[PDB]
This record gives C-alpha cells, sequence and structure tokens, in this order.
DNA sequence: CGAGCTCG
DNA sequence: CGAGCTCG
C-alpha cells in the first residue's frame, strides 16, 4: 500500500545547529525546537514514498493550517490524504503518552475553517506520531550528547487514536502507551462517531455519548 | 498553544 | 500525586 510503504520505511538523531563553517552546535532540551525537527526529518520520507505512488504532495502556504502534508493522485481529487505530524515526550520510559489532535471547531464543523483544501475532499487523515523521552567538529559528531533518548514512530489514522476529553479548542488523543497507538485501540467505535462526537461536543465523554442516543 | 508549579 | 491554574 502507500500507507505500508510508507510505515516501513518510518520504521532520528539529531546532532546540532551547523554553521557554514563547519562549526556545530550542539542544540537543546527546548521541547519547541524539537517538534520542528521531527517535522524536517519527515518531510524527505513521506515525499519519497509518495512520488513513487504516483502522488503529489501539498504543503500549506500559511502556518497554522491543516493538515502538514496534502496528497494525492492528480487525476483524482476527491480523494485526498493528509499527514499532520505530532510530537511528544515522556519523563520516564514507557509511561502513558496522550497528544493533541486538532480543533473541533474548525472545518470539522464549517469544512473550510482553517483547511488547506476543503474537508469533504480528504478521505484519510494520518497522523504520524513521535515520542521521546526527555563546539564541534564533523569528525566529533558521536560526542555530541543528543537531547533527547529513544524515539518512537506510529502511522495511524486520526479518529483511531482520537479521544473524547479535549486538550485542556482542541481535541485530545486517547491517554495510552505506545503499543495501543500502533495497534488502534481507540475509543470511538468508527471515524462516523468520531465526527459526530466532535462536532457536538460542547454529553462530557465517550460513555455519556452513546447515551445521549 | 505548551510547560512549571501548587495544594488539596 | 496530579489536575488545573497561570505564567511564557
Amino acid at each position: 500500500s502507500l500507507r505500508s510503504d510508507l510505515i516501513n520505511a518510518l520504521y532520528y538523531d539529531v546532532c546540532g545547529i551547523i554553521s557554514a563553517e563547519g562549526k556545530i552546535y550542539p542544540l537543546g532540551s527546548d521541547t519547541k525546537v524539537l517538534s520542528t525537527i521531527f517535522e524536517l526529518f519527515s518531510r524527505p520520507i513521506i515525499n519519497k514514498i509518495a512520488e513513487k505512488h504516483g502522488y503529489i504532495v501539498e504543503e500549506p502556504k500559511q502556518q497554522n493550517h491543516y493538515p502538514d502534508f496534502t496528497l494525492y493522485k492528480p487525476s483524482e481529487p476527491n480523494k485526498k490524504i493528509a499527514i499532520d505530524i505530532k510530537t511528544t515526550y515522556t519523563n520516564k520510559e514507557n509511561e502513558k503518552i496522550k497528544f493533541t489532535l486538532g480543533g473541533y471547531t474548525s472545518f470539522i464543523r464549517n469544512n473550510t475553517k482553517n483547511i488547506v483544501y476543503p474537508f469533504d475532499q480528504y478521505i484519510a487523515h494520518w497522523i504520524i506520531g513521535y515520542v521521546y523521552t526527555r563546539t564541534y567538529n564533523i569528525n566529533e559528531l558521536n560526542e555530541i550528547p543528543k537531547p533527547y533518548k529513544g524515539v518512537k514512530v506510529f502511522l495511524q489514522d486520526k479518529w483511531v487514536i482520537a479521544g473524547d476529553l479535549a486538550g485542556s479548542t482542541n481535541i485530545g488523543s486517547i491517554h495510552a502507551h505506545y503499543k495501543d497507538f500502533v495497534e488502534g485501540k481507540g475509543i470511538f467505535d468508527s471515524e462516523d462517531e468520531f465526527l459526530d462526537y466532535w462536532r457536538n461536543y460542547e454529553y462530557n465523554n465517550i460513555s455519556e455519548y452513546r447515551n445521549w442516543i
């Protein structure tokens, strides 16, 4: 599949910031610069595996628009694949994780707000997740102490991974272990159910929701 | 939006 | 110990 080919590829060590003079500067523990990196590392992979499947790859002309990458076969436009890069970290190892997966009031509700292409033209919503555990010369690369260790990857459907609680107007993912994400041990009984649930979020959870029917 | 801290 | 407040 295109999915398969991507997954396989995904299955990520930065050293630092390099200077034209060859000078290398170790980076740091800023939880923000890092999420930007997992996105630099990605662009190429997604790009390469797509092209080898006759798919043009689109990026938003403006920050703050979904999703990170739009995929499609020029031939067919009402069948797009939206890829979004998500990142998270752990303080210890093998803890339960949780992500933030978007706004529950944008396109999800109005079809056009904040999305690159009209939500209705998108057949799938993948989430590539990355989990991590919280001068120099080209030769010393092995000496630059990294800013985090033991990274993990997973390709997955947004609705599968989707939670019922809300971030802290953003959607929260389930609050599980890395294994549960890969497998797809979610909460919603479907995309339809995901949609509906999140479209009518002002019910206070998936159980209270089913009853609400 | 994400992160350090608090207080019950 | 952790949900949430409050500050970046």
